[PDB]
């Protein structure tokens, strides 16, 4: 029939970590900027939003690490 | 006739500690860095989805431990 | 004929708390990873399924302090 | 007489993982859409719905694992 | 008799995702303006009915990728 | 027997962008100036309303340019 | 049946915009006379007032040059 | 059906950084003209908005280096 | 024997939007001014009651407008 | 003897949606208003109300789709 | 039988406010007074309780304009 | 033999809004005070059991009303 | 046999709000002492209970003044 | 039963604006002598507090004059 | 059978307003000094605790004098 | 032959609110202090058991109360 | 045949309270200080489970008072 | 079973007022002292920390004093 | 069967308290640092995470001290 | 299956104190010297992020003198 429940969630990851996911990081980067003006700037802010995409991109990398193989 | 019962759930838990659950981890940090940015970063959120990663890996030397024997 | 009902209600106990209910027993906490990942964590969540196993193996020694005897 | 029983379950398998199976995943992700506007998003709902995906896709790999042959 | 289920779930694929879907995206777009007004102002709101056009709508595409074919 | 759901949510879209939806902008403007007052006057209030007011009216063109098409 | 709601909507705005709204106007500048005396005397207090009302008052005005007819 | 997921963000890419983004600048500058006078000037303020123009802006340049490639 | 089934429904309708109706809408707008005191004063509260009085009000031009005739 | 049967199916589909179907609808959107009083306001429960006005009425022209001829 | 149900919403409405009402005023004042010591004085806090109270009594009034009639 | 039944329904009626239904009517007040102590507050509990005294009382107005004679 | 239903629901009247019902207010009162230390004060927590002990004793005032007599 | 609500709200006025109500404005005046000293004197400081006296003690007549009768 | 429920409800004021509830009153007072230190001091703080010991100890003179008898 | 019918109910309620009732009390209140860790705290979950064992012991005076005569 | 059920009652109590309890009592205060890491340290978490603790250990005291006897 | 709650409460006094709160105390001072260098230096900073110690220690003759007795 | 549930919640309470609780220390005082960067420094913060290590390890000797016994 | 938990978040603390950490430090260092200019410059703000890299670098050691043993 279909195919394993392996290579699927392998699709899912490539395709968020593909060129939708680059996409999404520049929404969250002009979401910063628009922010600063209209309202108040703090190291908060920019801190969390550059912490996720660093989250984001390389998770394969983070999950490697915590699981101790793969 | 078939096997074992006891046979069947070994096969479930190593296909769940397998290759699909390897994968599953990397989604589940994706969703912390989708998460951070568009909203609101947290200790809290980030300590639940590490946590829940430590339970479910490792789940075999937890039951052990708990029943006491195996 | 046949033996007698007593003999088989402990084969059930036997075969219930022998290796296929320590395999059930890391199903049930790989459930608990999966949950806090993919949703919300809390502190019932973890109990009811900890609490569960405790209930579930040992349920002899619960019995025989319950009725007093055996 | 008619064919066999064993042939006709495989009938059902194909029809449901064929053409008609693939056009129900793009209805069930239409709905997540439609569900996250006009109310809430939440991790939850999505992960189900593409949790169902594949489960219901490839569900023949999942049933040779569990029984452990075929 | 009537037509196959393979063509149904054609024709309702081609009804959401078609003039009426369209003017589905402008009423969810309204409701983001008239819940920052007369309320508060946040990036989880937009994100989010965002986010759910661009799964509801192109689903098509998200189907095939995860399904791995058609 | 009644008409196609195209054309009911057309007059919707209608009903709300019409002189409804502009006696709504005069409304969530005074909003302001009574905060202002009685209060403490900011430039994140008054960006959040104005805002909405961008979003609200004109959603069609925010429609078609996202969708791509219409 | 009732009105319309394009009706009540006006009604609330000629409420607002007039003897109630011209005597909430000398409230809000009699609290700038309370506050210079037993306080401090600012020029952003006063001007965060009387910009106040000058976006209250008038709001239709703004409202037609902002949405671009009416 | 509807066009892929990756170029729907694409869209709203190009139309923040298109002619509503750069209307959008001179709106946030216009607020640093006016928060001086009726108030207090100082360099935090001009700094925090010009920064949030920079960051807003460009903010596809940003992204590739963070990321790494694109 | 009874009366046809279109001349109940009109007698409900009638009966909602007459005198009981008036006098449910002043029900409503005391619970606002009760709960500003003894509790929190926001713009969601009074704006979610007014607008429930506009869509209860004259709901037959709101049917009449969706529906399309009548 | 009577009428066929097609003929008494046609009875029921023009009186459901003729003068006593538009009547519903109106009794529909009322319970809206005073729901959002003595209450909660949210954009699902009045989501959910239009949306069945929308599916009730014009059922034909979702039936013919359907089911692909008529 | 019992009287008509537009008799029993009149007997709320007189007696919120009646005598009850005018003493749930005083109450409402002297929280203002409690809260200004043993803590901080704003204006937002008077100015809410005091609307409140203006939105409470003299309902009728607010209900009869906006409804148009009675 | 007996009355006819038109009497015998007549009876209930009297019964049930006679003293024995003022005497309910307090009951249902005293689970509102009840329940707001050793628990939470909320304008929902309050505007249920005070609408169904509403209609409770008074119903052979509300029928009249519905039938269109009597 | 028995007494009349009347004089039963009497009889749980005068016990509710007998020397049973005095001894509930206590407890209330005492509840909002132990909620203030250990957490934390508003005025929503005491006018909610103090608000609850009015409904509830003299309860047949209000059920007398609703109905219109007795 | 019990006592018309209107006699408790007094009892709660006459007991809060009794004995108990001025040895509350000493406990005031304290804080305010304590604050000065270990501190920093303000005008603001004072002001409040005296001004919570002056509206917590005779709320009666500020609640008299702003209704308009009694 | 057992005591009449107007005892039990006694037993359980007496039991709070015991030894046990002294013993309260000096571990909500020591939350006071641990809080001031390691953190901000505050006369909201102080006042609120003190306050709910005071509404606490003598809820039985609340009681009859709210009640107005007892 | 066998004692009268009236005597065997006497016996259950004997046997009821004897010594099993009173250790079935004490499990009652030990539920509370399980829940409360591992959970949530809330004044209603103690309410209604404590409000239980009102009701259960001493349920001889409450039917007594009720019937009126015994 | 068995025990009497007055006595099972009690082997629950007496192991409850027993040595299980005494280790129930050190996991809900471990869960205290995981808690207020990885999250926020509020002084109601720590009020309910101890109160917890205290309400559980102990009920037979409590239980005692309230019956008023055994 | 286990001791009166009267003793428990009793242990957490002893166990909060003993040698553990004797080296809060020091811990305190110490913060003083970090805080006064490396910041500024004010009289309310060590005037806050040193009450705290003085409220904290020796709320027993606190709450004594404030209740009257014991 | 299984051992006696006094044994498992023993391994459960070693487990916590043995090599994982105390890498799960380290990572708590990871959480100040980084926190106190790209953010603000407070004592509240680094307080409440010190004591929560404090309760979490040596939880037995708090739970003996409150129990009074094992 | 996967391996022990002790080991997962070992592998945490190795990630975190190693080159990821120590990149972190510099980026932390930067923001002070951009604060400065454009800005104000304290001695607060830079104790704070250099406190910080001490608690952050080697909290093993602080760890292990905490807890007394590893
Ligand atoms: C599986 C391996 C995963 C590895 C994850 C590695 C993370 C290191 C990353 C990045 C550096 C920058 C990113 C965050 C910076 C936050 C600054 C900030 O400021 O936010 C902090 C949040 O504190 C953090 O989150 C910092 C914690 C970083 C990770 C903690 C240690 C590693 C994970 C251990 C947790 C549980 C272990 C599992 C147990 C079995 C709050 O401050 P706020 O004022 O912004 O609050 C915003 C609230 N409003 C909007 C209302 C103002
Ligand atoms: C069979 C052996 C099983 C061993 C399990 C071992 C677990 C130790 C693990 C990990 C460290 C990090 C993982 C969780 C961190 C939570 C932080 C947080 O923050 O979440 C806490 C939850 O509190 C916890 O869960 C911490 C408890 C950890 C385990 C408790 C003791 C061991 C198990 C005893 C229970 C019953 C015993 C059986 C009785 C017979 C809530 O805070 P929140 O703001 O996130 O709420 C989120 C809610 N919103 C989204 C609305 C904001
Ligand atoms: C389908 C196409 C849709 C296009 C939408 C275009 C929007 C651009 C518009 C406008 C300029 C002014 C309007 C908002 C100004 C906010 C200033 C402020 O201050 O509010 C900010 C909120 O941050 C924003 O929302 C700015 C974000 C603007 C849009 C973000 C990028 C575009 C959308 C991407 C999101 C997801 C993409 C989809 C992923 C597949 C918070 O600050 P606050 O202090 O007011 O917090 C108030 C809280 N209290 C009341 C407690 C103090
Ligand atoms: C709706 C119509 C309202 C009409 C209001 C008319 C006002 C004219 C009045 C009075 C003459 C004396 C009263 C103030 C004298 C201040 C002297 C002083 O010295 O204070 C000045 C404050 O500057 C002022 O406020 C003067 C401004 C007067 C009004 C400005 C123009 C009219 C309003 C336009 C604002 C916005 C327009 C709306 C935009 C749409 C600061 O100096 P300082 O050393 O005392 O700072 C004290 C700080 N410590 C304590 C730390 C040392
Ligand atoms: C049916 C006819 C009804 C007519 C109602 C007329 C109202 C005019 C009244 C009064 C003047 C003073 C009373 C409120 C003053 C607020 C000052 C304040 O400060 O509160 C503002 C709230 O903003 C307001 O509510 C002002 C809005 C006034 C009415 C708005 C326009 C009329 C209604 C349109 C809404 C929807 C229309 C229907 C659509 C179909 C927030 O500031 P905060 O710092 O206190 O936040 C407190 C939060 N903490 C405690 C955490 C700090
Ligand atoms: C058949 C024709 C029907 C026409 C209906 C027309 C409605 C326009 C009306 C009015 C202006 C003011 C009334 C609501 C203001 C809400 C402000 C607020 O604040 O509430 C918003 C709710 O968002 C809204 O509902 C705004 C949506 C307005 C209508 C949306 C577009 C039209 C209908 C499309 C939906 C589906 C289409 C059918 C698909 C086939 C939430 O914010 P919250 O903080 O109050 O949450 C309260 C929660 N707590 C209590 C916990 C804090
Ligand atoms: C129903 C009838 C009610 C009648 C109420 C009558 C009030 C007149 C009273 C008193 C004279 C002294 C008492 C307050 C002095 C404040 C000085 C101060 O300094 O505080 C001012 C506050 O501004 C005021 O509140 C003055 C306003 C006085 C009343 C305003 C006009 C009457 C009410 C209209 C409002 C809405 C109308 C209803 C709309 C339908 C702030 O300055 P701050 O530095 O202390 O800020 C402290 C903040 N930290 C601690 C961080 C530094
Ligand atoms: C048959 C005659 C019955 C007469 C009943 C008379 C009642 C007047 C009484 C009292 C003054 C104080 C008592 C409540 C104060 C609430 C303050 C508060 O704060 O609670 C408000 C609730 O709003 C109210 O309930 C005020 C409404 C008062 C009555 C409304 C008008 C009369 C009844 C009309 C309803 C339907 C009519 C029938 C239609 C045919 C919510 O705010 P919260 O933050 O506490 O939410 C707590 C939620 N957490 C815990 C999560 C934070
Ligand atoms: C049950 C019996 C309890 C007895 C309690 C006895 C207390 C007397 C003690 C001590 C002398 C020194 C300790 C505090 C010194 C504060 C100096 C300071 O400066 O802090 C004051 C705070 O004002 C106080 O708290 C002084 C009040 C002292 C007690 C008040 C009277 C007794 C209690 C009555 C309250 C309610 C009664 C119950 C009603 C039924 C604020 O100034 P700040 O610049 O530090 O603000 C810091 C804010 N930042 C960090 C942003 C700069
Ligand atoms: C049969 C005899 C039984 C005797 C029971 C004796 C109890 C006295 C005990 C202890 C002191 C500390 C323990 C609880 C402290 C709560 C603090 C807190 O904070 O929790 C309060 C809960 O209010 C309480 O429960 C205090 C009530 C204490 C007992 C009430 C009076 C006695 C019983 C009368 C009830 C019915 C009588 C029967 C009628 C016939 C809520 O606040 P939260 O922010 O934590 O909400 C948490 C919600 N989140 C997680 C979302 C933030
Ligand atoms: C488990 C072992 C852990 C050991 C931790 C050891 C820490 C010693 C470290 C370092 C020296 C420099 C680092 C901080 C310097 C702060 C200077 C400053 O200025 O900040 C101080 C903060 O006061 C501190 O935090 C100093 C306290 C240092 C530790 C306290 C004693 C040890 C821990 C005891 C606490 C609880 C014990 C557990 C109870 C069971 C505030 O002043 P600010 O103007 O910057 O406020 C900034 C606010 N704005 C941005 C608005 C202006
Ligand atoms: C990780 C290694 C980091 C190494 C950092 C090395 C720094 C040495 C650098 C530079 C020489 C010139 C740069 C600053 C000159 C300030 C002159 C001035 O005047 O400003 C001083 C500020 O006092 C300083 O900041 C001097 C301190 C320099 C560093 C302190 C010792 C090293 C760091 C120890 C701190 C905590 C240790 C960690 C604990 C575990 C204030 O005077 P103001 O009148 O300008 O106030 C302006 C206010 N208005 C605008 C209102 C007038």
């Amino acid at each position: 029939g279909g195919t394993d429940p392996a290579t699927m969630v392998n699709n899912i990851c490539t395709f968020i970590l593909g060129p939708f996911g680059q996409s999404l990081a520049v929404l969250g980067i002009v979401a910063i900027g628009i922010s600063w003006m209209f309202g108040r700037a703090s190291l908060g802010l920019v801190a969390g939003v550059v912490g996720g995409i660093v989250i984001m991109f390389g998770a394969s990398f983070l999950g490697k690490t915590l699981t101790g193989g793969g």
